[PDB]
DNA sequence: CCGACGGCGCATAGC
DNA sequence: GCTCATGCGC
DNA sequence: GTCGG
């Protein structure tokens, strides 16, 4: 369905969502508004009334009422009011810096730190993550075209193999499902030496090599199993440089790797659907394992998994290609 | 009526 | 010095 | 804010 159908409604609900999550600190209302916006985005008719919307799951009495106001007047009084409120619009805005959540945004605005410029003058008050988020504010809000994702994957897979040819690495996310663009890069890493029953430098060696070839440019956080940072493709002699990009790398034990690859490939609705069907066949699937449920619901030991297909086989599903996992 | 709505790795008050 | 709740992002 | 036990 294109924007012209119900765009005004879904923009409104998304705006309301953000203020719940950044100003009111009401995460479940944020998700309620997002759920409503998405079920409306998939509705293939221009909505004529709130009552019509209320038949969709996730739209209830209050959003129906809102839609009625929006349809009759072309706006929402409460949203118009909050939009012009200097304090709340600043809190909302500051959370677009990665590392600034609702709490940090709230304290900054309470101190009169309201703009990107203000944060720039107050680096003393920013932790490491927030400084990186500030430095790359614009680049982090850009999407990554798939051709660049392919070039980034070339580097990651080459450097990983160079460190140890027994590493296994998979770029997941919507990119693995064929997406034409991405918001970041999500890399899943394992090694045969690393199981649930088994070194503390497996992740570090890969991060270090990616830094040595100057692909990784900054680190947001890094422990023994998860790295979150910044990377940039190299630019040619005269060309404009590429944007800095968000990259996460996680090291998963080999016996949980393909459950991990399944989960972080998605989509989210595909994941819900697969887990629902697994319950009906007597299995519980999470990020890490698939386990049988006993007749009284008691989970057994994780089942051995050596491919994504093994998981599909356990639950009597035909193997779905990543490109066919939109739901 | 009223609890659940995801859970966890990593960076950063309280004893 | 330590443990760990909280914030944050995903 | 919405859903459902
Ligand atoms: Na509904
Ligand atoms: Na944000
Ligand atoms: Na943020
Ligand atoms: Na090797």
């Amino acid at each position: 369905p294109q924007e012209t159908l119900n765009g005004g409604i879904t923009d409104m609900l998304t705006e309301l969502a953000n203020f719940e999550k950044n100003v009111s600190q009401a995460i479940h209302k944020y998700n309620a508004y997002r759920k409503a916006a998405s079920v409306i985005a998939k509705y293939p008719h221009k909505i004529k009334s709130g009552a019509e919307a209320k038949k969709l799951p996730g739209v209830g009495t209050k959003i129906a009422e809102k839609i009625d106001e929006f349809l009759a007047t072309g706006k929402l009084r409460k949203l118009e009011k909050i939009r012009q409120d200097d304090t709340s619009s600043s809190i909302n805005f500051l959370t677009r810096v990665s590392g600034i959540g609702p709490s940090a945004a709230r304290k900054f605005v309470d101190e009169g730190i309201k703009t990107l410029e203000d944060l720039r003058k107050n680096e003393d008050k920013l932790n490491h993550h927030q400084r990186i988020g500030l430095k790359y504010f614009g680049d982090f809000e850009k999407r990554i075209p798939r051709e660049e994702m392919l070039q980034m994957q070339d580097i990651v897979l080459n450097e990983v193999k160079k460190v140890d040819s027994e590493y296994i690495a998979t770029v997941c996310g919507s990119f693995r499902r064929g997406a034409e663009s991405s918001g970041d890069m999500d890399v899943l890493l394992t090694h045969p030496s690393f199981t649930s029953e088994s070194q503390p430098k497996l992740l570090h060696q890969v991060v270090e090599q990616l830094q040595k070839v100057h692909f990784i440019t900054d680190t947001l956080s890094k422990g023994e199993t998860k790295f979150m940072g910044v990377c940039q493709l190299p630019s040619k002699n005269d060309e404009k440089e590429y944007p800095h990009r968000r990259i996460d790398i996680r090291l998963i034990p080999k016996d949980q790797y393909y459950c991990g690859v399944l989960y972080f490939t998605g989509s989210d609705i595909f994941n819900k659907n697969m887990r629902a069907h697994a319950l009906e066949k007597g299995f519980t699937i999470n990020e890490y394992t698939i386990r049988p449920l006993g007749v009284t619901g008691v989970a057994g030991e994780p089942l051995p998994v050596d491919s994504e297909k093994d998981i599909f086989d356990y639950i009597q599903w035909k193997y779905r290609e990543p490109k066919d996992r939109s739901e």
